[PDB]
């Protein structure tokens, strides 16, 4: 659908909130911490502070307030009070915040203690094709192009696509049409119009696409366990490019990325 201004500003407010929880959380990823006590630290601070909700919590009955996948878990980890973090871990903690009726989804990695070589190019690749799908967005393109740049960007630099899971359109509803691929799919023909709002977040793995799907129905692991890194940002196209509703002090690019002269 096309969001109102009135519906983008409510959206502004939750991607920002869901923005602040990751600038919020990340002096807390540290050797040692549990990501129960991180999906705690983050529950605690949307519900006290923010004055908002966890997306995530009861959605399709997962157990938790936030997704935190560690290394060889792609996507959809579920935090765990006897899962303790340690040195070299690349780490993803994904929130999805509601407030005021709408939602804010985001992620980031994060490389705890000594980062590995690898880990570190497997997590700037990642962002850079999320930057560089940003950077495209605008009306009259179509979705199958972006999630085909993505695509030869992250294979073009070493890497695999997973290609079970997608972006979305997002808004009063966690996930809406339509889907965000981040690949070449003939399946994909959707020309992007101003006021549309959806999320990016490419899932990058350092050897081959392939996934698993654990036993408790949201733990997705790359088939060859290699390192898997993901990063996700919710947009609004603008009449002449888009606004990353999410961003973050740390991110390298600007909130408005606009194609005029
Ligand atoms: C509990 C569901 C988590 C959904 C994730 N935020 P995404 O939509 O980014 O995959
Ligand atoms: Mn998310
Ligand atoms: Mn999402
Ligand atoms: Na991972």
């Amino acid at each position: 659908s096309i969001k109102t201004p009135e519906d983008i500003e409510k959206m502004r407010v939750a991607g920002r909130l869901a923005a602040e929880v990751l600038e919020m959380i990340e002096p807390y990823v540290k050797p040692g911490v549990s990501t129960g006590e991180l999906d705690r630290i983050c529950n605690d601070y949307i519900v006290n502070e923010q004055h908002a909700v966890s997306a995530c919590l009861g959605y399709h009955g997962y157990p938790k307030s936030v997704c935190i996948s560690i290394n060889e878990v792609v996507c959809h980890g579920i935090p765990d009070d006897a899962k303790l973090l340690k040195d070299g871990d690349i780490v993803n903690i994904d929130v999805t915040v509601i407030k005021d009726g709408f939602h804010g989804d985001t992620s980031k990695m994060f490389i705890v203690g000594k980062p590995t070589i690898m880990g570190e190019r497997l997590c700037r690749i990642t962002q850079e094709s999320l930057y560089l799908a940003l950077r495209m967005v605008k009306p009259g393109i179509n979705l199958r192009e972006i999630g085909a740049a993505i695509q030869k960007f992250v294979e073009a630099e070493g890497f695999s696509v997973v290609r079970e899971y997608c972006g979305h359109g997002i808004g009063r509803g966690f996930h809406e049409e339509p889907q965000v691929l981040h690949y070449d799919s003939r399946e994909t023909n959707v020309v992007l119009k101003p006021g549309m709002t959806f999320t990016i977040e490419p899932m990058v793995n350092a050897g081959k696409k392939e996934i698993r799907t654990m036993k408790d129905g949201w733990t997705v692991k790359t088939k060859d366990r290699s390192l898997s890194a993901q990063y996700e940002h919710t947009i609004v196209v603008t009449d002449n490019g888009c606004e990353i509703l999410t961003l973050r002090k740390d991110d390298t690019i600007p909130a408005i990325i606009s194609h005029d002269e």
